[PDB]
């Protein structure tokens, strides 16, 4: 319901070689998965 | 409803590389999984 | 609703590499798994 | 009351590599597992 | 009032590699497991 | 032709789904690897 | 050296899922490192 | 000692899921590692 | 002493789940490590 | 007499689940280690 009202939080403050999934407010009741990798 | 116009703050940072998921408020009953690997 | 009239704060930061599931408030009746590996 | 006003805390500042599941407040009737491996 | 006092602070950090699965303050009725291995 | 001759080896043969990197005869020199995950 | 266009083998298959990396008898510098995971 | 001209073949047969990695010959000055995990 | 059979041979195979990490035939000055876990 | 030979020239397997990590043939100036764990 409430989400576009204000920022429930924050992430990231300037960096290199970084990735993520920013999802807040209300999650969904199901299934989720993710994978990542890097060399050197 | 679950989070009124309150404060709450979050920030992410790192050096080389970083990744993940960000979910605040109230999670639901489901399933989640993640994996990561690197070779140097 | 949990997280009654409050603020709460959290921050994450590492060097080499870091990953995880950043979630504030409280856990729920579900399942979660994570795995990571690196070669030096 | 569970938590309090102002920043509740923080996690992850500096270190080689780290991963896991972060959840404040109180844990619920669920299950969690994680594993990591590295070769020198 | 619960864990120790009102406002507080928390941060995660160490060496080599570290991982955990749980909530700060206190734990509840649940289950968790962790394993790690490496070769010198 | 050190790569044909008779039947070097064999196994199972035929499947529902498969993925990887087939490298025979010759290969590269350095470092190789990555990370992958699948559900169900 | 017996590596340039040498022999490897055969295999892989069944009726589910398979993943990995196979290279002819040619083990060079840092090679073959990573991690993988899957859930049912 | 090594595979001095004497045939060479390898085959892998699994069922549910299988993963692996390695050089079919001689492990020279290098390093290799792998990790895998699965949950019901 | 070092391989001694027609059709060379083969390696890797199982049912439920299996993992292997190591150079075939012979090995030299190197290092290898692997770890795996499952819950069910 | 060669060490526990099961890789090259043969087949690698077991029951339910199995894993292995080490140099097969002759243990020279090298090091290898592996670990695994599982729960109900």
């Amino acid at each position: 319901d409430a989400e576009f009202r204000h920022d429930s939080g924050y992430e990231v403050h300037h960096q290199k070689l970084v990735f993520f999934a920013e999802d807040v407010g209300s999650n969904k009741g199901a299934i989720i998965g993710l994978m990542v990798g890097g060399v050197v």
